[PDB]
């Protein structure tokens, strides 16, 4: 019943010391890892992965605990769902395929895995792309009234268990659909392929998958923020060549641009806005694919 | 069953242009209005009201849209559940009883109605007490990562409808009981009379009542904040003699010395902490009743 949205891609379960990572794998050439975010799975890359697979070996992975990847047991510090630990686990998965130096693009939570990977283990990356995010530390520094209202789920889903888990169990379909529609330019579900929405809905229907998501946001409020704070306080910048794409209707337009922000975090970064809400690869697949192909080539 | 927690008190169902206000009414002497907050009803005063009624004519009212008061249909600006509108409605209700100048004590949302009343219509009040709050402008101005995590429900319940309503509807008993317990000193329900909890649970079980509560917090995020912002930025202070009481373990303190905050908003204010979580009149009834009797009698 779940549609195969990756023509010409294999399906691989990749072992790691924290559990299996599921990926769709297609193409040939230099390796490129794609990492989704919340509340999605690897299938959010389905409109851009084919164009990338024209030039690259493309690995489209479910994040630890998301989609069909295994769910490592968490702990009081949410360790397996911190971006530092997720990056270590995906480094292990890439080693199983023999990739120790690869290109990486991430969106939303997956982009947070990606820039933490670049900060911790820059030798792993040839090039890095992040889609419609700023660093977790920056979004918390920005958490005034306006941001607390727009980005409320960062604090709501980080409340101690079982508060968000209990609330999410009454009507999971409504919540996942709201968290897809809300930051799109259209404000509805029309930018998404209905078969992709069903993948997201089925995943969100499982209480164990929702608990993982809450652990991700708990990590995002605590350890991820502290890890980012150490890099800011040390003046550490990503040295990996980097691309920051963002939605003109995504990150609230403001003071600096997102490129101005990323230049404080990275010594070789280019960027561009895309006519899009938050979900660049689905709302604006042609522009997003074109920008990634040009950057990664 | 709902218990009568003010045995001996009468009842009024008071017409206003915005809908009926339910109140319990007891005692004799100078008039004193008591206003509850979220997620409670007028019954939260049941451990202090009999003591106050020895000295005052005590009016224990359900806020507009709460308890047994009527629920006006809201609008895009949440107008009926703004503290400005609630204060106007309760002024009308008090006029129906012949009270045009009265003493007022509020807790939580009711305290926000109360200080807004003092800002808009100070001549209505002899004296004002506010329990475990800072002004809404101050909660938002303080907003940062630690506060966003500590008091998440201001931003959650202010999300556009129907998202909070949807989430609250699956298991409403769990949410209202978790909130009551979370904000007490001990973190459980031991501070509450179980008959009072049942009043709160029964009100919270009505989806229309839950929608009012969300409209109240939407007002809190939008128009109430804007009304407060106009007053601070203008330097307007409440002139009514004022008492600020807060729980040592309540919401208001957090990271803010409450009396110093209130001195920016009021020109004649005194205050004190009480060893309590948020729910001062139930967690510390003897000290709360004494503090209020002494303040309003002076
Ligand atoms: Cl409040």
């Amino acid at each position: 019943d779940l549609a195969d949205l990756f023509p010409g891609f294999g399906s691989e379960w990749i072992n790691t010391s924290s559990g299996r990572i599921f990926a769709r794998v297609g193409g040939d050439g230099p390796p490129l890892l794609l990492l989704h975010g919340f509340p999605q799975t690897h299938v959010m890359w389905h409109r851009v992965a084919p164009k990338l697979a024209e030039r690259f070996k493309v690995i489209v992975a479910d994040l630890p605990g998301y989609g069909w990847s295994d769910m490592p047991e968490s702990d009081e510090q949410h360790t397996p769902y911190t971006k530092r630990a997720m990056a270590k686990q995906l480094i292990e998965a890439m080693e199983q395929l023999g990739h120790v130096h690869f290109a990486l693009a991430g969106h939303d939570r997956g982009a947070r895995v990606s820039y933490r990977l670049a900060l911790d283990s820059p030798g792993r990356l040839s090039k890095l792309a992040v889609l419609d995010i700023l660093p977790t530390y920056e979004y918390w520094q920005r958490m005034n009234r306006a941001y607390a209202l727009k980005i409320y789920h960062w604090s709501f889903l980080a409340q101690p268990a079982p508060l968000p888990e209990n609330l999410l169990g009454g009507d999971p379909d409504f919540y996942v659909k709201a968290k897809l529609a809300s930051w799109t330019r259209a404000g509805d579900l029309s930018a998404f392929d209905p078969r992709a929405v069903e993948h997201y809905r089925i995943a969100f229907a499982d209480p164990m998958r929702r608990h993982v998501m809450c652990e991700d946001f708990r990590a995002g409020a605590y350890a991820d923020f502290e890890h980012d704070k150490i890099d800011v306080e040390a003046g550490n910048k990503i040295p990996v060549p980097m691309l920051a794409l963002w939605g003109a209707s995504g990150i609230a337009q403001s003071a600096a641009t997102p490129l101005d922000v990323w230049r404080k975090w990275a010594s070789d970064v280019q960027g561009a806005p895309i006519e899009s809400g938050h979900f660049l690869p689905e709302e604006a697949p042609d522009q997003t694919a074109e920008a990634l192909v040009r950057f990664f080539s």
